[PDB]
């Protein structure tokens, strides 16, 4: 008897900690699960737990996890009625979403168009300006040689400003007195750089913070924002720590930025979960991008607000308008997340191999999200992330206090881990204070 709850069976088109995370949501709602794997992830936790499994190609992701037709066929042969992309991989690949629906399957996620829309870095900027989402003030197109208006623009943006090459990989100006020469000095550097003279300008965010807002939208006119997170602790581009709610955000400001994202979702016709990423400097938000999918650090939200986001995606993809409304969403306590990498906390590059001994942390407020275990062999291919350690507190202090101690309990031998590092971040006098910038980590370390 098919559908004693619509989406009977689901392909989890992903791997690692997210796959397992999703599986756990399905199993607990009585959805049969169908895990798609490769022969590197033959012995993954989520795979050993699934109701069915299917091998879809060799180790490399391009041949396995990026294999659109290999996934759809798996859906096809198991009587699956829906596919969960997770994050990264095809989650924001519009072509993939299309072929799944085209192939008669529900894609737990947004429409193929909205993925393109928010994937085109200009389309998204456009659509956000219209929706009224605050963005980086800019010249809105290249700079003339009319030094009257290049001054007119800078003044309208508020110094400092940054001159930027269009085919480049850039100069800060702290006032009128140095604008003409600088525009010029940037031209020179650009002329040589990629053969292009052309440059533009936009406001300079000197010490900004990465703040991001999690939304849900049913496609049917309803969208709620679920607080926000602070993700400023970053190594190269990689997010290292993620707290929520973001310290020193007055509810007046939270309510402000959230409501805007909500509207934007409605205006853009959003469907599913997704994240709005901003810079935040001097009490102002500047939109960087929206990740069209579920977010990695989604759990910190979970902890504070209660709500099951994975559980809520399923509910929308079934075609039900959001069970929740903002007036019900509530921030309670604090939550901090530390990413765990099969890495070396010095020469920062993956450290695959067998985990000879593993012990996970426990107790009140500690949550561990991981597909690893004693005996597990982290492969060389896929991403370096092996777990997420999320600690919950009644406040930021008690949370930070828990994590510091969860991290010691944690045991992973046989590979190097970023734990020694996570311990010295949680043990940072300033991180304790709160409010540190998107540069603070690289300054504490090398780079």
């Amino acid at each position: 008897p098919r559908g004693s709850h619509m989406l009977d069976k689901i392909v989890i088109a992903n791997r690692g900690e997210i796959a397992l995370r999703i599986l756990r949501a399905c199993k607990r709602l009585g959805i049969k699960t169908v895990a798609v794997h490769s022969s590197a992830d033959r012995d993954l936790k989520h795979v050993l737990l699934a109701d069915e499994t299917v091998c879809i190609g060799p180790a490399p992701s391009v041949k396995s996890y990026l294999n659109i037709p290999a996934i759809i066929s798996a859906a096809e042969i198991t009587g699956a009625v829906a596919i969960h992309p997770g994050y990264g991989f095809l989650s924001e690949n519009a072509n993939f979403a299309e072929q799944v629906e085209r192939s008669g399957f529900i894609f737990i996620g947004p429409k193929a168009e909205t993925i393109r829309l928010m994937g085109d870095k200009v389309s998204a900027i456009a659509a956000m300006k219209k929706a009224g989402v605050p963005c980086v003030p800019g010249s809105d197109g290249p700079l003339g040689d009319d030094m009257d208006k290049n001054r007119a623009i800078a003044k309208r943006i508020g110094y400092p400003v940054i001159i930027k090459a269009s085919g480049g990989g850039m100069r800060v100006v702290r006032g009128d007195a140095e604008l003409a020469q600088s525009i010029s000095m940037t031209r020179a550097e650009a002329k040589a750089a990629f053969s292009n003279d052309m440059v533009y300008m936009e406001k300079y965010l000197e010490n900004p913070r990465h703040v991001e807002i999690q939304v849900l939208a049913d496609g049917q006119g309803n969208a709620i924002y679920l607080a926000e997170r602070d993700c400023s602790m970053q190594r190269r581009h990689q997010k290292v720590v993620e707290e929520a709610p973001a310290p020193g955000i007055t509810p007046e400001l939270r309510r402000y930025i959230g409501e805007r994202c909500a509207k934007a979702c409605v205006d853009i016709g959003y469907r599913g979960a997704g994240t709005f990423e901003f810079l935040f400097e001097n009490g102002e938000f500047y939109f960087i991008e929206m990740n069209t999918r579920i977010q990695v650090e989604h759990p910190v939200t979970e902890m504070i607000t209660g709500v099951d986001l994975i559980k809520e995606q399923l509910r929308i993809a079934a075609g039900q308008p959001l069970s929740i409304k903002q007036e019900e969403v509530h921030v309670r306590g604090h939550a901090v997340e530390c990413r765990i990498n099969a890495e070396d906390p010095n020469t920062f590059l993956p450290s695959p191999g067998k985990i000879t001994r593993f012990h996970a942390p426990g107790g009140f407020g500690v949550r561990w999200e991981s597909h690893i275990y004693a005996g597990y062999t982290v492969p060389p291919y896929y991403d370096s992330m092996i777990g997420k350690l999320i600690c919950y507190g009644e406040n930021r202090d008690v949370a930070i206090a828990r994590m510091k101690n969860a991290l010691q309990e944690l045991i992973i031998d046989g590979i190097k881990t970023n734990v020694d590092l996570q311990i010295r971040i949680m043990n940072d006098e300033n991180f304790q204070h709160g409010g540190t910038n998107i540069h603070y980590l690289e300054k504490k370390l090398g780079l």
